[PDB]
């Protein structure tokens, strides 16, 4: 399986979410930003590179968040908690960025692949 890594950037019990601009079927919906691991990268290398490219920030990559998602038979999607070491996030590809708290996560319109992470993300902001 190809691995796609996503980041849950958490700061003082708020989470950075990123609203997709493409393709049409996901545009307007919200995600944990990230992308494909390229051959030879660790999960951490790939995720740090992706958030550098997409947000212009340097993150420190931590623990897994939630369950892996089977995107297909050939592709798996995995989230990690991350923290903000340097930079201030600005959307490069995305339509918008938002910081949300625990009681804001459930009402967001998530991309489908991310939806099952909602409990896990709420628990992360809650300390539970």
């Amino acid at each position: 399986k190809q691995i796609v890594v996503a980041g849950a950037l958490i700061s003082r019990g708020t989470l950075l979410v990123a609203q997709r601009d493409r393709p049409a079927e996901l545009a307007g919906l919200w995600e944990l930003p990230g992308g494909k691991v390229t051959p030879g990268e660790s999960d951490a290398d790939a995720l740090a590179r992706e958030l550098r490219e997409e947000l212009g920030v340097d993150v420190a990559v931590g623990e897994r968040l939630g369950a892996d998602v089977a995107l297909n038979d050939a592709m798996t999607l995995r989230a990690y908690r991350v923290t903000l070491r340097s930079g201030s996030p600005h959307p490069h590809d995305h339509r918008a960025l938002r910081w949300v708290g625990a009681d804001e996560i459930d009402g967001l319109a998530w991309v489908p692949a991310d939806r099952a992470w909602v409990p896990d993300l709420v628990a992360a902001l809650s300390g539970r």
